[PDB]
């Protein structure tokens, strides 16, 4: 998907609670699993990119962080 069709969908779910600009890994989970439900599939890489991106350890992810995320999750 594009960056434009991913913007609003981050912004979507972030948009539940919280800081809008953000996402924490639950409001992800919920993301992947509507929005590309096929990335969830087979063993998962999903907490340990996450740990890796939340370079704050907020326990949550910006937009780009996310961007990335779905990227390499992907391959
Ligand atoms: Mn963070």
């Amino acid at each position: 998907k594009s960056p434009e069709e991913l913007k609003g969908i981050f912004e979507k779910y972030a948009a539940k609670e919280g800081d809008p600009n953000q996402l924490s890994k639950e409001e992800l989970k919920l993301l992947l699993q509507t929005e590309f439900p096929s990335l969830l599939k087979g063993p998962s890489t999903l907490d340990e990119l996450f740990e890796e991106l939340d370079k704050n350890g907020d326990g949550e992810v910006s937009f780009e962080e996310f961007q990335v995320l779905v990227k390499k999750i992907s391959q």
